[PDB]
């Protein structure tokens, strides 16, 4: 498995980076494209560059599901490879 904090930190890093949302503003309860507010564009990117960030594959289809960053680290401290 991983840190939870460290796959938070992941999707944060990408955060900051295309949403353009703090890395440290990235905590559990953020929901990505909600209470963070991304971007729908640039959400795709978050996920794309996931797959690569934690050494996963989580494709756009089924990453519409996770909503929130929490719920993104349910998927990826699961299906951590």
């Amino acid at each position: 498995a991983a840190t939870q904090e460290e796959i938070v930190a992941g999707l944060a890093e990408i955060v900051n980076e295309i949403a353009g949302i703090p890395v440290e503003d990235v905590k559990l309860d953020k929901s990505f494209t909600d209470d963070l507010d991304v971007d729908s564009l640039s959400m795709v990117e978050v996920v794309v560059a996931a797959e690569e960030r934690f050494d996963v594959k989580i494709p756009d289809d089924d990453v519409k599901n996770l909503k929130t960053v929490g719920d993104a680290t349910k998927y990826i401290l699961d299906h951590q490879a």
